[PDB]
């Protein structure tokens, strides 16, 4: 069988769309609303997850790629310590997660072409993967 590819949302000047990397594991529902903007946009992210391990002290790596251009490795860390952690955090494995999230992106100026990310998800230290996703952006061929 051929690989899944998922699709997000489309918005005036994007296109999103992920598939999953790495080994596979449980699925994971993903919306942006509104769908996110190359030029910079805020709203509200949801997701839908039965987490395979527990979310505490769950962080990203990201790897973002900018038309063929690899960047340097980034991390992000989403689950901290004390509280103002989003209730997620406190999430055990086989405990739904179902949740929004504000966000706000600022934008990538004169954006074309392509762009991914691929976000390693990692927790429950003792760290395991928690999952892996690649992100695809396309910019809307017929806009700015
Ligand atoms: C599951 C979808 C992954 C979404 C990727 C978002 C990348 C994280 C951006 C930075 C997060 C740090 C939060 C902050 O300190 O403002
Ligand atoms: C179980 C999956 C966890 C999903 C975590 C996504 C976190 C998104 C952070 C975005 C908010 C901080 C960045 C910002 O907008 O300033
Ligand atoms: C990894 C980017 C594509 C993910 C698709 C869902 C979009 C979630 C918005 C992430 C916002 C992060 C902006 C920021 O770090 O300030
Ligand atoms: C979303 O945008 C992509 C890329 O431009 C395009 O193939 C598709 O027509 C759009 N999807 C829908 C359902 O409009
Ligand atoms: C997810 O959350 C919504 C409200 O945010 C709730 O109504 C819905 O039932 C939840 N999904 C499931 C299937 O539990």
């Amino acid at each position: 069988e051929a690989q899944k590819q998922y699709w997000v949302c489309n918005s005036s000047d994007a296109s999103i769309s992920y598939t999953y990397c790495d080994k596979m594991q449980y699925p994971i529902s993903i919306n942006v609303n509104p769908c996110i903007e190359l030029k910079g946009s805020k709203g509200l992210l949801h997701i839908f997850y039965i987490p395979r391990r527990d979310l505490k002290q769950l962080y990203f790596n990201l790897y973002i790629t900018v038309n063929t251009m690899n960047l340097p490795k980034r991390k992000e860390v989403i689950c901290r310590g004390s509280d103002d952690d989003y209730s997620f955090c406190r999430a055990l494995k086989g405990e739904t997660v179902n949740t929004t999230i504000s966000f706000s992106f600022k934008g990538i100026k004169f954006s074309k072409g392509k762009y991914k990310c691929v976000v390693e998800a990692i927790s429950g230290s003792p760290e395991e993967m928690l999952f892996c996703l690649e992100f695809v952006i396309l910019h809307q061929p017929n806009s700015n």
